[PDB]
């Protein structure tokens, strides 16, 4: 099975490499993560939280991570160039809380101690694209407030705060709702807006959970009472729409089984999202995804990085 003859017979084209970010497309980077290495990372299900993680498996430019002390059924996959993982010691250097391994208390964890107990090796620093050393996203400070789309309920735009800053990105948290709604982004995110936006657009604005009298929510007053500034207007950047077109072919990570990367088609487009369809599978497995998502790649990525590719069914 090859991309070449498959394209021939389908009279199809692949999405050009140029339609992707460099980090989605890059194949010549070696993967230096080795089995048993320990590091720190965000929980995908709790994007504001950081845990002790061990490399459980390495495949191509990808690695499977395991939550030390917890069940293997929580394991997840990231790419070797993910910004959501950090070297041992990072949490305490950059102001982040670390949840310790199951059984430990947060006033009982020490890397040096834990490395002795487990006889384990920390993932070397140089492997991580993200260590909080590069320029911060201009204008966005921890504490500042803005309006953001609830990506879980995307029809809503809500009162939100910047609660974390890590290298070129920041974390958007929805005032007084659970952290499970938080998501990471950057100045160009299509889902974020200055304080005031909902009002200039005619749109209704979703106030923090439990805010007395939602319809008469007042930004100016809420800011004063919470001792907070609004992200300044100039900080927000227009991201241009992606250039993907319906029926372009590519490679995408399987959601229901994330170990696998399948042949894929662009089923439907939006300005910033694409709908993925896995060739020869039922359309019921189709799903939408942002165009900058680390888990879509150009044709040949699997080949060039040495990760198996699932041919169409
Ligand atoms: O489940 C919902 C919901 C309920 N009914 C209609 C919609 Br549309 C959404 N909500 C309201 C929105 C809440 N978001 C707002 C900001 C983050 C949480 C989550 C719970």
């Amino acid at each position: 099975w090859s991309w070449e003859s498959y394209l021939e017979e389908q009279k199809a084209i692949t999405a050009p490499v140029s339609l992707f970010q460099d980090s989605q497309a890059v194949t010549h980077n070696k993967n230096g993560f080795k089995l048993g290495m320990k590091l720190e990372g965000i929980d995908p299900q709790h994007p504001s939280m950081y845990f002790i993680l061990t490399v459980a498996e390495v495949c191509g430019y990808r690695l499977r991570l395991h939550f030390d002390g917890y069940s293997e059924c929580h394991d997840f996959w990231v790419n070797a160039n993910s910004p959501d993982i950090h070297p041992a010691g990072w949490f305490e250097k950059t102001g982040h809380k670390l949840q310790p391994p199951k059984g430990y208390k947060e006033e009982e964890f020490s890397w040096s101690q834990y490395l002795r107990s487990t006889r384990a090796q920390a993932a070397p620093k140089h492997l991580f694209v993200s260590q909080s050393h590069s320029p911060p996203p201009l204008g966005f400070q921890v504490g500042m407030k803005l309006e953001a789309v609830d990506r879980m309920n995307p029809s809503l735009v809500c009162v939100a705060s910047v609660t974390d800053v890590v290298d070129s990105r920041f974390l958007v948290h929805f005032d007084n709702w659970d952290d499970t709604y938080d998501y990471w982004c950057d100045p160009s995110s299509p889902y974020i807006h200055p304080v005031g936006w909902c009002q200039k657009q005619g749109k209704p604005l979703t106030p923090p959970q439990d805010y007395p009298d939602p319809d008469n929510f007042c930004w100016e007053k809420y800011l004063e009472e919470t001792g907070a500034s609004a992200v300044p207007t100039w900080a927000f950047k227009v991201r241009p729409p992606h250039s993907f077109l319906v029926n372009m072919k590519l490679e995408a990570v399987d959601r229901r089984n994330p170990a696998l990367i399948r042949v894929a088609s662009v089923e439907d487009v939006e300005d910033h999202r694409i709908k993925i369809h896995f060739d020869g599978w039922s359309h019921g497995y189709d799903f939408w995804i942002d165009a900058d998502h680390p888990d879509i790649h150009p044709a040949g990525w699997c080949s060039k990085t040495g990760h198996p590719l699932q041919p169409p069914l």
